[PDB]
DNA sequence: TAAAGGATGAGGAGGAAT
DNA sequence: ATTCCTCCTCATCCTTTA
């Protein structure tokens, strides 16, 4: 029955104590390829063990990105990569809302006595929410706190809907740029295209943290000294190659499977506008990605050194009233899709 | 038409008390 | 072991607005 882990640091986080250096892996479960499964950490019953089951028995890695990042995100990894020697990307990142928001000091009310973010998701706050809060607020201008009644009914809002203050009584969700940054992306990752303000935080939403992911991947830039040949499954803005990009190593080949098309056209963009020199070949519906395909792929390019994906949460998410119904989901299930790829990678990298 | 706003709880986790 | 309380949570669906 797994339980997780308090305080939820995995095998160990930077400036925090508790570090782990060695594991114990199941021989099934020993690359090549490297492989890397992200997903919620907070599911309903037995989402898991069934998912550790199907990744060789191995057991996640529950890690709160609130050790990276101001915000939190509470996930879990399962990965057959080592664990000595991690390192993280510079420069180091703003912990706290007094670093992250610095403009926002001047207007921050010392009765939020807030220091770090809930998480980001995919629906952010209203511009009228905002109105509300300050016309709540005016009259108790003139003095040092407005009434509890109203001080517990503006801060409830503040946490639910991720709120900073940005001027007088003026509480405002935060910007898709706002969001790049602390999850990890370069500003104006996901502007490109004529995107909807709505379509950019529900794909800053569904995203790594790449600080926390990059943490994990940077075991790999000693042994690969020439780059490697990524698998990018459920790739959406593609938080793992901008880990690896970050880490400094070379992709010489990413071969990615994303079904929404601004998705995509967002990697690529990001793979012209980095001046990538490896190759980016992009599918759309992973259940129409064969296994002759991959072989094919593997047979031209020297095989895929790492596995990389997160499924999708929407039926494990907490968010969701309506189909919060596990593994069986018409969309978590796609979990069984990332394991039915990697059997056939595992099938001739042994 | 395309974008934004508003309505819709369950379900645990994690404390602090016995 | 218990109980009791505060909090958080990669979201779906329908209506309104420009
Ligand atoms: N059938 C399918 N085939 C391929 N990708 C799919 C899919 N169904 C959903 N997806 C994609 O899976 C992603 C869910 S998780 C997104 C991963 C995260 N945003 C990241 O950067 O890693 C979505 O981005 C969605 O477009």
């Amino acid at each position: 029955p797994i339980r997780l882990p308090n305080p939820m640091i995995g095998f160990g986080v930077p400036n925090e104590p508790g570090l782990i250096t060695h594991r114990s892996l199941p021989e099934l479960a020993r690359g090549p390829p490297f492989f890397y499964y992200e997903n919620v950490a907070l599911t309903p019953k037995g989402v898991w063990e069934t998912i550790s089951r199907h990744l060789f028995e191995i057991p996640p890695e529950f890690v709160d990105s609130k050790y990276f990042c101001v915000a939190a995100r509470k996930r879990g990894y399962i990965h057959n990569l080592p664990i000595n020697n991690r390192f993280q990307i510079q420069p180091p990142p703003k912990y706290t809302i007094h670093d992250a928001f610095p403009l926002s000091k001047r207007w921050w009310p010392e009765w939020d006595k807030r220091t770090k973010l809930n998480c980001i998701l995919t629906c952010t706050g209203s511009a009228q929410l905002t109105n509300r809060i300050r016309v709540a607020l005016e009259p108790y201008n003139e003095e040092p706190e407005p009434p509890k009644h109203v001080q517990r009914y503006v801060i409830d809002q503040c946490k639910k809907w991720n709120l900073v203050w940005v001027g007088k009584n003026k509480a405002a969700p935060l910007e898709p740029d706002e969001m790049e940054s602390i999850l990890g992306f370069p500003k104006n990752h996901t502007r490109g295209g004529g995107m909807s303000r709505t379509e950019r935080f529900k794909s800053l939403g569904n995203s790594f943290q790449v600080d926390t992911v990059a943490y994990h991947l940077s075991v790999l830039k000693p042994i690969f000294p020439h780059g490697i040949n990524v698998l990018s499954l459920f790739t959406g803005i593609g938080g793992g190659e901008v880990a690896l990009h970050r880490l400094q190593i070379k992709m010489k080949l990413v071969v990615s499977v994303e079904i929404s098309k601004v998705n995509r056209n967002i990697l690529k963009d990001f793979w012209e506008q980095t001046n990538q020199t490896g190759e980016l070949i992009e599918f759309s519906d992973i259940q129409h990605l064969t296994n002759d395909t991959i072989e094919g792929l593997m047979e031209k390019y020297g095989g895929f050194d790492l596995v990389i994906g997160g499924s999708p949460c929407n039926n494990l998410a907490g968010g969701n009233r309506v189909s919060r119904v596990g593994l069986e989901g018409d969309q978590s299930s796609l979990f069984f899709e990332y394991c039915r790829i990697l059997e056939v990678v595992r099938a001739r990298m042994r």
